[PDB]
């Protein structure tokens, strides 16, 4: 017996929807959900969605309040759609897939993945909920996430992050890291080896290793000298270049968040999404240096160092493959002379 | 158990609320409720009101479907808010009150109109609807309307037509003529003694008396000879005068059904609400005579040509109080050497 | 090359999407699509759609110019989407179906119905349209109109009627009259012997047979008379009765037709889609006799004549199937010794 | 003599409304309102309420601009309008109370707090403003708050500070610290002995004890060892437990304070208004230790450790009810062999 | 061929519109652009303008995002309208100029600047972009802005900083100090001698002199001696009077910052929009002190001594007129006895 009235009575007393009897008073004006409290209208939910605002208001109350994996690792293995959750975009303040299966009717597809509707489409299915590995089983299509061994299953070990309540952290007092599992055409595929990127913000930025540490508090020319790096123009590709008009390089968050301690810049985010790779068009406000797109990813510096060390500067121009967050990123390597000029995430 | 999805559910299978338990998915798109049917979205209902689009659904849902007063009477006989039902404003499509007693969580000022908020409000009691005779005995403040006699109290004929679910009309298969009975302070006033207006449309139109009849079948002269009303100013205040620039008079419903089986006119209502008297914009569409306020009240000819008989014509311009539909209505009598020049419903 | 510019263009140049070049101004403001012309906006679209905007202007602007089978007929064979087209619900102002194939790239799932995401839906054809009929011959779920007959394939004599930029009508100087065919998984079907609806209008109401015409002009005792209808509960069902304060039967549109003549009465649509039955909330004019939920269904009276003397008339109550517009309506039939009480199309 | 643009010169000349003549010109598309500068239309205000923009605009201009109690003080104190003022809820971007008196034509349920409707309503009376002391001595029911002695009428000292402009503050250039009485049906009541909560952001938290020093800088068993709490649980109840999937106590402001100088946390505010116990939703981004519903209290931590020291321990499971800002806040209370386990409070 | 679905190809591919052809799938839902990405929609842009949505999309797409002016010396030199660019008003979120030339169909007046309808505007023209001197000497009305030398015609030198892309910045990698030039009537107007304002930030406000270094490291008594400043009321001006409910003077942007290191404050920007004196309702949150129109100008110390220190201090109040960002700013000066009393950009 679900009602407006009743996610909204779930939200108000239990935080979210909990499958709780009970009734609140809701007005609905614009995109905007009230309750009355105190004789007065406070709000409840704004919807910045696409969907009707009591859709989007149910799916929100809906959401998984579990550590879940990072919308940009799910959209890299090809998910349509989740088993009988709603895994929520923080990013977007929407929800990550388009419809449902069980959890709200005016978004459902089906009431269970099992339904010839679902066949096609990738099903995300959650190991930690009870019959899921099975359905998984089952499932034309689908990414499974485990907590641990599934028989026979040769499993891919995810990120050390996840993503709690939009707060992507690796956990302490849960578990983050997970087995991938994924199916093709009822065939399980095997996931590729792949690097993981560190989801860091650039106002919290934390070094996770010694050469980023090294990085943040030595400078350019001794952090080059002591881990070898002459040669691989660190100084244009991770410390920038804001000398000219079209700021040069600038592609690690690292490098981004060492320049972030000296002068502030405008980072414009104009595909606001989760994704391995993004594109921003930055303005360096101490220089002026700008550049319309900026792709910026978030390795590990040890592991951009070992990308970068491991390729051929033989050639003026090549497409470098790399796997990260399960997805193909095509690199754009650039040499002259045995050394790197640039070596950056292609702008497809 | 009240919900939006199940006030849906009601409309959708009983055409109105009917207390009947189930859900259908709604969606809320700005001001109009949809639901889902062969998977597209039909619309329920459009909110023309102020108050939030769910809760004018449920109010609207939960409207008044018996005949009940014409809101025109509601309102002259200062009815602030209805006992446990939702008397619906067709003209203005929205609810006749501002709050609910037992009918809405959202607009509530009481569950039972028993309850201390409602003792200085003036509620409406409905006779048919069990108890509320005695519940009208124990307010302090009320109007009640029954089809018989009350013990003790000596009713007032009210008008002979009633709105059915937007239809005004005189009941043949229901009654729509009610006794009405109003309390100020704990005490049973007498009502004075009213004329009616007949609440007919200009487009369909129909006399109701042997006078009215010969109004509309008649010529101009030939009616005010054989009524005996030379010196009356019926050629200006009924008939019209459309020869000059400012079209004159025409205040008087069946003057206007006359003159529109001739030529069209328009008439714009710019307050759009149930009164005694409505004023509107009215441009002839064969002259182009027109007046920005031209008064209309819609009395049976007869009754009209009462009132405009017992006055006093012997003063250039004086005020005449008119009891019509309960309420004091006050006239602008203008004469000239015994005769009359014009008599019209105030514009104040 | 689609673009909002160049929908608006053809629109403006060309009554409709005609895939013309060319750009004009456009201003979107709210749910409306506007145009510069002497240098003011000029209303092009009003959205009363739960699209967005901008999507709802081009499937509307890329609608079904040809007469198509009317959306009830389409809803009725499982049509889910249409092959290369937009069917219009001129009666929902809104498409008759969620997606699109080949149409809008907002609304798009495929570009050819030959895309393994149509398999699983009936997808419309039209033999009209060079290549449908073979490629409804290569679909797994479909359904076929042709004007003429189709190799190998048992032709389905559709309505007479079919729907003109929403106007229903019977074709003179275009074909109306589609054969139709239907394929579940593979396999030609063998369409169901079925009635139709006459999709007739009140207002406009015309009698197609000699009995119709009988039935309109003559008094309902000598049609009774003539048609040896006696027992059968015509004055009930098809005539309606208006004595008690719930208006007994009126189920055929013929009926209200006849009484719309004499009287007006007020009709809410309050699910108002196309469909084979329609249900409204009725009030008598004349009489102030309602009923909240009146199913209407427009048959032939002739149709409806067989229909109800096909009937075992020996028990009180029973569900009474009927195949019209390629669906099964169940009506309820009430019968006392014998004769029949009430027949109408069941309310569920 | 009010009007829109009388409000908006007011707004643009002395920065709220300050009862001047003039008006500047207004734009007001959707939920906002904008006047012209420079040729272009700059905003005056956004309307988050659920009233008309123009007359949130009005409320919102015609707030109260000296130190006025904090919402949750009014609210406790069954505070339902306002004598001649608007309190603005910052926190909600609303007026604190549904309808005004004396304020706004749309709002105002009277011009003067004297009149009948205003008497069953407790009416907020300010002593700084002539004339209130007195309406309060005569309104049946009422909160007044004044800087000093009232003859005959027996104080109530509350909370320090006051909100200014939505700026809480303690003052020190004008008077924060009122004196509080309450009137319910003509008497004068006594309000009770109270703790007030301090008001204090998570971001910008100050100590205002010695004690609340000591537990900012020193460690959790040295704090507990100095202040004897051994066996009071604030390992659990104030510093907070992270080590399993759901977080354990953290139901004081100054803990949570101490927390986020070590580690960010995310705080969802469900309900999102002024209340003396709060209720999150949060995620500690630490450990990814979370709880749905965690309610906390910002009481000075003396506060705090004298209430839990003046309970009885010998009991498993009990309800402690405690006046704060003058409402009684019920706490759960959780003991185990003579120690406390845990205590928070009661989530109702 | 512009297009709504070529502008945002744009902006998704080249973050901005750049001449690019292509068309992405567009969503325009209520004031909000959004492109499917990953099955989902994106938001581009959420429309902050006066504006249609689509027009505003698009004519901040084609925002100039080279180091422009600051709108606020635009707006003091007359500008109407920009030659064949968008100068985007980060601080309103709107373009800064009502109408375009050669920019967008919806809002030109013009294709060329020298269309006659452009002839009684100040144009705006950039001799960065080829053949805009020469438009500009062929206008009849207004500003250019060079980099260099233009034969013949006599600079102005601006001020240091300039607008990129929202971000107020001097220029170390791109030049963001211009030449003006300004016409009237097809005369070359001579610009006045003029200060001009700093265009900092209180939260990350940095002195630019050892005079702006010694205020804020400083006592206030020490470097008002050090300044030689006695009798010139810097105390109540500059560090500002928190002592009484008014707040006294507070004048200087460096006082306020100054005051920010200390304490926090509430700054109400009730006309938000970039102008050389700013006018704020300040609350400061230490002591309460407060002042509903405080004007703030962010002059460099230096100047603002250099200014109060050239003014006849013999009358007890006068207005002093002084040249800031081209424009008059009028100043009050309150003398006694030979000293200052105050000294502020005068409230209009
Ligand atoms: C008490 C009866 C003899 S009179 C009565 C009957 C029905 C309704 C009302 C009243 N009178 C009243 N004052 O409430
Ligand atoms: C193959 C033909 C003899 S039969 C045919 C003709 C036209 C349309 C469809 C079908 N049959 C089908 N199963 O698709």
């Amino acid at each position: 017996a679900m009602s407006l009235e009743n996610v909204a009575f779930n939200v108000v007393n239990k935080g979210h929807f909990d499958g709780q009897q009970g009734e609140v008073p809701v007005s609905i004006i614009n995109n905007t959900v009230y309750t009355k409290v105190d004789g007065v209208d406070v709000e409840l939910f704004e919807n910045k969605t696409t969907l009707p605002v009591n859709v989007a208001f149910e799916l929100w109350a809906k959401r998984n309040i579990k550590p879940v994996p990072e919308v940009k690792i799910l959209n890299n293995l090809g998910v349509d759609i989740a088993a009988n959750t709603v895994i929520w975009d923080y990013k977007r303040d929407a929800p990550a897939h388009i419809s449902t299966i069980g959890v709200c009717s005016m978004t459902d597809i089906a009431k269970k993945p099992t339904e010839t509707i679902c066949a096609p489409l990738t099903v995300f299915f959650d190991g930690r909920v009870d019959g899921q590995v099975d359905l998984f089983r089952n499932a034309r299509n689908g990414v499974l996430i485990t907590e641990g061994s599934v028989k026979g299953l040769q499993p891919s070990v995810g990120p050390k992050q996840a993503s709690l309540n939009g707060v992507t952290l690796i956990g302490e007092a849960v578990k983050t890291q997970f087995n991938y599992y994924k199916k093709v055409d009822g065939v399980v595929q095997q996931l590729p080896e792949t690097y993981f990127t560190q989801s860091r913000n650039l106002q919290e930025f934390k070094p996770r290793s010694q050469m980023e540490i090294d990085f943040l508090e030595l400078a350019m020319d001794e952090f080059i000298e002591r881990y070898k790096l002459e040669g691989y123009a660190f100084e244009h590709i991770v410390y920038g270049d804001f000398s000219h008009s079209q700021l040069g390089g600038l592609h690690l968050l690292i490098g981004l968040a060492k320049r972030f301690k000296e002068s502030p810049f405008e980072l414009e985010d104009f595909i606001p999404m989760d994704s391995t790779v993004k594109n921003y068009f930055i303005t360096d406000a101490q220089t002026g240096s700008s550049k319309c797109v900026c792709s910026v990813i978030d390795l590990l510096l040890d592991d951009f160092v070992e990308i970068i060390k491991s390729q051929d500067l033989s050639v003026v121009s090549k497409v470098v493959k790399v796997t990260i967050d399960y997805t193909e990123i095509s690199f754009m390597l650039w040499c002259k002379d045995g050394h790197v000029e640039t070596f950056y995430p292609k702008l497809q």
